[PDB]
């Protein structure tokens, strides 16, 4: 589809075993504001990384948590462009994900 996470979250989230859900985006301005996915219970994890895309095992921002109430909290600066990346451990859907500004 199309690559959304910055001013609109995504609502009813998805953390399948297998199928996963990925998003980019960018920021206009430097702010220092803080934000956090979550909904339910621990199932779908948040990945950023400036640049790239963030794996399995590289990634730039990690509470170390699990899954969902898993975020970052840091002033982006204007001029890099930020990846998303959503695993999930089970089929559960009905998470909030947004980017931490």
């Amino acid at each position: 589809g199309n690559v959304l996470k910055n001013n609109t979250p995504v609502s009813n989230l998805t953390g399948n075993k297998g199928s996963e859900v990925f998003y980019t985006f960018t920021v206009d301005r430097n702010a220092t504001a803080v934000v956090s996915i979550s909904g339910g219970s621990g199932d779908a994890d948040l990945y950023l990384k400036a640049g790239s895309k963030p794996t399995t095992s590289s990634w730039d921002c990690r509470p170390y948590r699990y899954g969902n109430n898993e975020s970052c909290s840091v002033s982006a600066a204007p001029g890099t462009t930020y990846h998303v990346m959503i695993k999930g451990y089970s089929n559960y859907s009905g998470v909030t994900l947004k980017l931490q500004y």
